[PDB]
């Protein structure tokens, strides 16, 4: 048999390609009553086996080991029986994406599984994409095509950004213009000439039946779902549809959803009306998000002029000790953490929220890598962090060569984070103390979508890299090695085809589905 082409690499496999396997030619009998067989059903059929739920004899046996933890698993094929073992449903979900990886073809051509013992489990605890729903907006419909791809390769984290400049998806009932006015911008930069408007009107939102759907979608797969609610910066949408939201008292106040992509200038004023609209929001997040450990709250590029240019703020400063617009940054931060702790969940932040003063009860999600003593600093006063670094993980940045001429392909720059730069990516800063190493919860790449319409153009941008960053975030630094990954990568080529999915290809850079149509048309 051939060896299996699982990524991302299993921390201990042991294959003997020699011996009797396990024959898939007859499809695979599953345990009628285990719960668990709903879902090898649904990964065996993604890989073109069948399946029948049987009372008696199964082919799989599922057992229970609480030593396993949440994610970790055993597999072992003998002729007789495929028998997994975990200590909870997404160790069963691992173990079965990895059997499906180790399908080959027999002598006669049917497919089989070799004779092979795994035991395994995740280096790094957070392993994640993010989503931008607000720079271009993806259907539900779209959103499951990339949860059943990330349960594949191990992702447990979808980190949803949910609000923007140039929109706000999050629907909240008590403030309905979030979604019907912040919802909304007048147009969008024209495709291949970005300085310059389209006159198209560009509108959506996720509904409140939606996001649930998703969240427990992505939950059955194994993947939390984290929201992402930005503040103070990047927060036009909702100053647009809630005006009192914003610095009033500045000169040339007219805040609007942005038609532009970049940084832009209107933050929430720190004031104790803008506080009891965030805990509102906060509050309906919490119901729909009931399970999520932790709410992201941005936190990144909230430029300080409009406080230094409102006495309003300055006031508040005043009246708080606060010495600068750092400093009342932290303020701002430090009473939206207690929204958060109060509903029994954790705060995380974009690296920015260490400016005036980093909480020690923050979780700090690291993307400024010409900044590394940020890291540092956060790791040092003893705060978790999540590496998204912009050296490595930025997936709207541009790959290696190959990509169309062609406008609908441009990217926001010409930085090429190949597939092999993702792979030699190291997640815990150098020099990072040992017993410090646990609080590098993990790593995660982040998509945005200024330059990313639909979702063909967004596979494209994510695969193959995700593969690749899969591997970083679950395999042993030491078993990495780029010339096996390539081989099994190869391997993965005919089902990422057999699904349409329009990954840059390995051996030429083109488009996998060179005729996608790529458009903002919904
Ligand atoms: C935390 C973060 O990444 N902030 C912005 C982001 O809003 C933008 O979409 C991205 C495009 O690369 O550029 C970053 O500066």
């Amino acid at each position: 048999h051939m060896a299996p082409h699982t990524i991302p690499l299993p921390a201990a496999m042991r294959v003997q390609t020699g011996e009797s396997g396990f024959s898939l030619k007859n499809g695979v009998r599953l345990p009628e009553k285990n719960p668990l067989s709903r879902q090898a059903e649904r990964i065996f059929r993604d890989n073109g086996i069948n399946t029948a739920l049987v009372k008696n004899n199964a082919d799989i046996i599922f057992t229970e080991d609480a030593s396993l933890g949440r994610e970790g698993y055993r597999l072992a094929v003998t002729p007789d029986s495929i028998s997994i073992a975990s200590g909870s449903v997404n160790g069963t979900l691992y173990a079965l994406q990895s059997l499906v990886q180790s399908i080959a073809a027999d002598k006669n051509g049917a497919p089989a599984l070799p004779r092979m013992d795994v035991k395994d489990q995740p280096r790094f605890s957070w392993r994640g994409l993010m989503v931008d729903s607000c720079r271009h907006m993806m259907p539900v419909r779209d959103i499951k095509k990339v949860l059943d791809l990330m349960e594949r390769y191990k992702f447990n984290t979808l980190h949803w950004h949910l609000t923007d400049d140039q929109g706000w998806r999050l629907p909240i009932a008590k403030y309905p213009r979030l979604t019907t006015v912040g919802g909304a911008r007048a147009q969008s930069p024209v495709i291949g000439n970005r300085n310059k408007g389209d006159g198209i009107p560009y509108s959506g939102h996720y509904t409140a039946d939606e996001i649930r759907d998703v969240v427990r979608y992505a939950r059955d797969r194994g993947i939390t779902v984290i929201p992402e609610v930005e503040m103070p910066g990047h927060a036009s949408a909702a100053i647009a549809a809630y005006p009192e939201l914003g610095n009033t008292d500045i000169p040339g106040y007219e805040p609007r959803v942005q038609e532009t992509w970049g940084v832009h200038s209107y933050t929430f004023s720190p004031t104790e009306k803008t506080f009891r609209f965030l805990e509102d929001v906060i509050d309906e997040i919490c119901a729909l998000f009931p399970d999520s450990p932790y709410i992201h709250i941005g936190g990144d590029e909230a430029p300080k002029n409009q406080w230094k240019q409102s006495p309003t703020a300055q006031r508040v400063m005043k009246d708080n000790g606060l010495a600068n617009e750092h400093e009342l940054q932290s303020y701002f931060i430090r009473r939206v953490e207690k929204m958060i702790n109060n509903r029994g969940k954790r705060l995380i932040g974009w690296d920015e929220i260490q400016e005036g003063g980093l909480s020690p009860t923050a979780t700090m999600m690291v993307w400024r890598s010409q900044m590394p003593h940020i890291a540092a600093q956060a790791l040092a006063q003893g705060n978790d962090i999540v590496m998204t670094p912009n050296s490595h993980l930025y997936f709207d940045y541009d790959q290696g060569p190959g990509k169309p001429a062609a406008p609908e392909y441009e990217t926001i720059n010409n930085n090429q984070l190949t597939w092999q730069h993702v792979y030699g990516l190291e997640p815990v800063p150098q020099g990072t103390p040992r017993e410090r190493e646990k609080q590098v919860l993990g790593c995660q790449a982040n998509i945005w979508t200024e330059y990313i319409p639909n979702l063909p153009k967004w596979e494209y941008h994510v695969f193959p890299r995700a593969l690749a960053l899969a591997e970083v975030a679950w395999t042993p630094q030491e078993l990495k090695n780029e010339k096996d990954f390539r081989k099994r990568l190869d391997r993965q080529l005919p089902f990422l085809d057999a699904r349409g999915v329009n990954y840059k290809r390995p051996d030429n850079g083109a488009p996998a589905q060179p005729k996608a149509v790529i458009t903002r048309e919904r």
